[PDB]
């Protein structure tokens, strides 16, 4: 075959997307867990099966105890991780990684080791031609093809932002957030607490996840829709968890994605994501904020949540000069942003040979990622 | 021979289920009493015969005082379990246990003492090359073929609650309630004699328990069926007793079997079977707790009564979440239900390197039947 | 009189510790118990009495059952709770709450009803003239007379952990795991069962917690006193039931506190209270650590076994840098600590203005508790 195709993987935690370079969307897209089996079995002919990877995982949730892998975009756990690509590749993709090159994303700021042993497992554990790892942020503005803009990147993993300008990038100007999907859950079990409905476990976690990725909104002021909480309407909602209880969730459920606007709440003095966009842009030069203010681009699973757009146009313009309008992209379908700029930059034809080599590799060894990407 | 084949017994109280595993139905199944000759006897060329064992004690009840060696899966006194064994073996099955590994059944949460005691016996009566010592419900969970549900076992001995997910098992949820069809006897020829009816002897203790074996039925509803014993039609039966008097018996006769469902008429507080059930699901993760409404297997003989499925379904979906359905199988053949698992689990290839070899018993002792087996 | 006094009452689930504030004990402690005839009683001229509450159920437990009105820190029964209260103030105290505040404590990351409604109750109930719901924690971090220190607070209802530096106090620090002296219980009832000895109800639930409260300890290695199990000599010791039968228990004696340390065996995934206090201490700020390593405070009843300190010292040490000396501060007396800290901050004279009023109640209603207090 004529370029082999390529691989592309995504994985910032909690979900791996994954799929051929040069599709529009993803093939595979599972969450990231490794769970293993807590309680010791009693039949015979069972699995054994040591522990499970991918939505497996999620459908037998109450035996195991669930470990995500990947921790604020760094690796906790190795074996895990090389669980979960094996996983990608032969249980979905069904791909032998020597016939294709694979990219793989890795987030800002994040440490050497990331990146250096991601690598060696690439080579030194699926035998692969070649490899690149990519920042998250600047796949997403691919995605969303403009030249210029400051991705605000928010997954599971950890909160992030880096403003491009006619490509190019800057350093100094790049932020690193630690707030994500992952601690908004926390969070949000805890203020269901206050409400009776308590959730102890990973299982169940996950069962939380899955509410605040549907029911949380995030208001446009936050002070009034508290305000109006106190009429009880449209603010309720009844969910139904799989174990036949429901749960009715008011004011608690769009508080919880104030957190982003409001760490005080989570505990942390790290500023706002607003605040944190505008420590980006104050960081650069005077010349280029003009488009930056205008060319905001959302990328992430944690961006999902309705009416985030909105509240960051009213933050922004209020903090800003009022002399320059600030436009805020953020598409639907942000969620694979990354996963879709890899699959176009995979697709690229002179990106075919900035590849890192598995001869290069072989020669200069692992710590050549970082000579040769950024 | 190849596989030897191997022997299965079943010994909650009340009833030896023993037959080959390999087979869909035991060969043998007789009462577990000792009777014993209370009256001296005057003639010669007489027995003498200390005691007799199995439905030759049913045969000659009147002269004998019977002891059920088992009591609420205890065994009170094991030389009586060890001769009804020896029946067992020599008398029905003719079989020298030397070739062949015998599979015992046993009650959760029971006795160290009775499994480490059950092996010593095993080994040190009847010579046998191996052995295994097994849950109750988790074979009863085989024989119905499915990999998950929550199995209410009642013998005569005493209920017990294990849910299970998909193969494992979890012991906490484990329930076990002081409730069983030896009870039921002793509250039924209690309540008879309100009618006039005393039956004082083991021997006639036995009629009362023919009489529930048939007679008795469970409410649809309780107070319902016991309004409508104010005009008795059908609610009164005929019943003939050896002796060739005659029974009638009206209201009484459902009331007993009623008690699985108000123990407060026995006197005890432990719940009621379906609240017992409750309490072992709401001890398991939420997760699973949808296909255990779902999937309640009964078990053992003491839920042979006709309207029993019935009720438990008519009361724990009262007490559910309605936002599930709760499917309750209960089979009919459900009393032999423990031995056909014993069969399966015996027939299993896999299974026949867990068994409890006698030669690692002759090293490690008998403490180790904890230790490998659940 | 001047100051009026003031009245103090902890009510996690188990016990009522009441008494006058300004004092360094209560007068009133018993147990929260509410007891009903489960049995008809037939004579003429008793009682009647619906139902018994406090020392009087322990005495009268064989006839009645018990309920405890409060579990995990939640009140399941109001009126049951509102009947301990009433038994507190005439039958104990023998005070007109009327003539003086009353303090109540309450468990943290609980629910808003618990707080609202207890509320509602003092004014609606026992007219009063002011009053306040504390935190429990930070009562006894009061008694123990420190300002600073990770409170770790396991009562009968559940098990709480509190970090505060300097007055102050982190909320998202705040741990709260579900274990608690009740759920030892439940456990050491089974585990008694693999010794033929069997307690099926509420009654003798309660002689298994009066069991636990001498005979249980904690292993300052548990897998070596299994071990040493072996050779049973001290780790057996004789109890004596008050029906006259005597209880022998072994390794099953310390297995069961071993439960904090290792909820596995309950089956819970909820890490145990020492890596739960590491989860605390790991949320705080990385400049404060140092003294809470060093300030860890115990209080509550199920902090009372002997040896706990040790064992929590050394997992603590196990787990944490080295580097810095970790001092664990478990005063004996530390079971009254929450009553204690209660009597010292009603004492405190600025605290007499933080009261809730009755006035402000009744303009404001009964939500202002969230308003006012913490
Ligand atoms: N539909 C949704 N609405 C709101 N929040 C969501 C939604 N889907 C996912 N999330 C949140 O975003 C997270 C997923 O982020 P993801 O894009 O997988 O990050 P990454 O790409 O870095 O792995 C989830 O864990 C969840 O908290
Ligand atoms: N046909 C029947 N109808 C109703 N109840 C029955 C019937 N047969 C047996 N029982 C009750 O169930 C008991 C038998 O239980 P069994 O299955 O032998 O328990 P186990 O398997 O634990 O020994 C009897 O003692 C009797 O009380
Ligand atoms: N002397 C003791 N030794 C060991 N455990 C005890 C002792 N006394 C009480 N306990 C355990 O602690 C519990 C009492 O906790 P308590 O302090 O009343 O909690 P709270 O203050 O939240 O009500 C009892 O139920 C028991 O399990
Ligand atoms: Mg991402
Ligand atoms: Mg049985
Ligand atoms: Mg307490």
């Amino acid at each position: 075959e004529e370029e082999i195709a390529a691989l592309v993987i995504d994985n910032g935690s909690g979900m791996c997307k994954a799929g051929f370079a040069g599709d529009d969307a993803p093939r595979a897209v599972f969450p990231s867990i490794v769970g293993r089996p807590r309680h010791q079995g009693v039949m015979v002919g069972m699995g054994q099966k040591d522990s499970y990877v991918g939505d497996e995982a999620q459908s037998k949730r109450g035996i195991l105890t669930l470990k995500y892998p990947i921790e604020h975009g760094i690796v906790t756990n190795w074996d895990d991780m090389e669980k979960i690509w094996h996983h990608t590749f032969y249980n979905e993709l069904r791909v032998a990684p020597e016939e294709h090159p694979v990219l793989l994303t890795e987030a800002p700021l994040n440490p050497k080791a990331n990146r250096e042993k991601m690598t060696q497992i690439m080579f030194e554990t699926f035998n692969t031609p070649a490899m690149y790892v990519a920042i998250q942020a600047v796949l997403s503005l691919y995605a969303s093809g403009r030249t210029t803009g400051i991705v605000m990147d928010s997954g599971d993993g950890v909160t992030h932002t880096v403003p491009i300008y006619e490509g190019y990038a800057l350093p100094h100007a790049i932020l690193r957030l630690d707030l994500a999907g992952r601690d908004l859950t926390d969070y949000l079990m805890k203020i269901l607490t206050e409400r009776g409905y308590s959730f102890t476990t990973t299982a169940e976690r996950e069962i939380v996840r899955d509410i605040k990725e549907k029911l949380c909104y995030v208001a446009l002021d936050f002070e009034q829709e508290m305000a109006t909480a106190a009429s009880s309407s449209s603010l309720e909602k009844s969910y139904e968890l799989p174990d036949g209880q429901v749960i009715t969730i008011g004011n608690e459920r769009f508080r919880c994605p104030e957190a982003l606007f409001q760490p005080s709440f989570l505990g942390m003095e790290s500023c706002g994501i607003h605040e944190t966009t505008f420590n980006s842009i104050m960081k650069c030069d005077v010349d280029i904020r003009k488009d930056l203010y205008a060319n905001t681009v959302l990328s992430g699973g944690t961006t999902m949540y309705p009416g985030i757009a909105d509240r960051m146009q009213k933050e922004i313009t209020a903090l800003a000069p009022s002399t320059m309008k600030i436009k805020i992209i953020a598409p639907p379908e942000r969620k694979y942003s990354v996963w879709i700029g890899g699959s176009i930059l995979a697709s690229l034809s002179t990106f075919q040979q900035m590849w890192i080599s598995k001869q290069e590799y072989d020669e200069s060894g692992p710590s050549i990622v970082h000579r040769k990407c950024f």
